[PDB]
């Protein structure tokens, strides 16, 4: 099985999420409170490792007023074991896992489980089935998918994304190597697009924020 | 002095007008209807060479209910001629306008004559600015931008756009190397985007209409 899945992010109307040189700050401040309301709401949070390397995010509630036990569950994407040990993911603010292929290295393995829980799944490429089938089974039932590029392309085309909800903010950037929504390899035809259906969308700030379920 | 310039475009959630194949088809009827009523509101509708030899498009009034005069003057961003003497844009449904650089073989800028204006503007590459001068002579004050992402690149950096209407369908594809709203070399930082704001935002059929104005 696997919990349900909530993707969001934020994008330039020009569909980026980043630009080319790693430039991100795109939300206003009532989406960021947004985001941080939706942190609370769920059992875990899931991003990238080239997310973390990038950025070198807390992953918390911090925006808004927290309980103590209000931290979701971190989860990194992460097949050779390159989230660095100092890195804010695995502070003490919340519990922490990495996932990680059998062909990470043996030592960087063992430094991370000195901070975090390792979830090895998949050979070389983290099998995201397989991790998310570990996580659901740790009593994780709503997981947040917050990124990058790359993590978007491989839950959405392995069907594991319930609900997209998107912050578009009013600006254009451009970039023909500018990250966008949703990277990797990409569908080749319009006609095999995946689906989705808008639930709601609404103004926030300056920001247009969209909610659409996939479509089955 | 130049046209008023509204930028229209169709793409998926993740930004995308088309995929690395080509594949373009975005929008549902009622947009497409929309965009033929617009066009008829404007003086000229402006597009990229690539997009001509991409789609070979008639870029007249014919998804809904036209008169004689009624179809805007086409205008076609080409630097070095290439565009085709058979193609549907060199047609006689409507006048035609070709933007060429001064680094065009003559014997094709001379052919294209044959068939539409020549405006020779710009050394090696289409200059947008003295363009869209030579335009506003052509009687032209309002010009309907309808792509492809290069152009709209530089016509966005250039300062050329007033508005921004944009159809955002249900659907994602992704693609590194698919097209976006907006490609080009892309700006660095995102404290220095363009800055949009939203007049108004509906669904058409299954799509989204977003419209903004450029602030700068
Ligand atoms: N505005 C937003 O909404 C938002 C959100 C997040 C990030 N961003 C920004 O956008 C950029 C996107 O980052 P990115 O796309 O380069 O990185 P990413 O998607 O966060 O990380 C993808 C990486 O995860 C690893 N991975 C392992 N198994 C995988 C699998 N099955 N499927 C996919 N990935 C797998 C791979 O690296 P290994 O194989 O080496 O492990 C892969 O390259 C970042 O700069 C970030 O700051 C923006
Ligand atoms: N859904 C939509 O909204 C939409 C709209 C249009 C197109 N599309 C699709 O999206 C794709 C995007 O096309 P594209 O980006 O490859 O082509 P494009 O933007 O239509 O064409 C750009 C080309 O125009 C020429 N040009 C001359 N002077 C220029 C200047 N100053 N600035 C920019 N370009 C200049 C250049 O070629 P030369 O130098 O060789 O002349 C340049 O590569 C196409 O496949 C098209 O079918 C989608
Ligand atoms: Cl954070
Ligand atoms: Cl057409
Ligand atoms: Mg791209």
């Amino acid at each position: 099985m696997r919990p349900y899945v909530i993707l969001n992010a934020a994008m330039t109307l020009d569909g980026k999420i980043a630009t080319a040189t790693g430039s991100s700050e795109i939300s206003g401040e009532e989406d960021l409170r947004r985001v941080h309301e939706l942190r609370r709401e769920c059992d875990a949070i899931m991003v990238g490792i080239n997310t973390v390397l990038a950025d070198d995010p807390r992953l918390t509630v911090h925006r808004v007023d927290a309980a103590p036990g209000d931290n979701p569950v971190r989860v990194v994407v992460d097949s050779m074991a390159r989230t660095p040990p100092h890195f804010r993911v695995l502070n003490d603010e919340a519990p922490t896992v990495i996932g990680v292929s059998e062909s990470a290295p043996p030592e960087r393995v063992a430094e991370l489980r000195k901070r975090a829980e390792v979830v090895v799944a998949g050979t070389r490429r983290v099998d995201l089935h397989l991790l998310l089938e570990r996580l659901h089974g740790m009593g994780i039932e709503r997981l947040m998918l917050e990124g990058g590029s790359t993590l978007n392309y491989s839950m959405l085309t392995g069907g594991l994304v319930d609900e997209v909800r998107v912050c578009i903010a009013p600006m254009i950037v451009g970039g023909r190597d500018a990250r966008t929504l949703v990277d990797g390899e990409g569908i080749d035809e319009m006609a095999d697009a995946i689906r989705l259906e808008l639930k709601r969308s609404y103004t926030l700030g300056e920001d247009l924020i969209v909610e659409y379920t996939v479509k089955g």
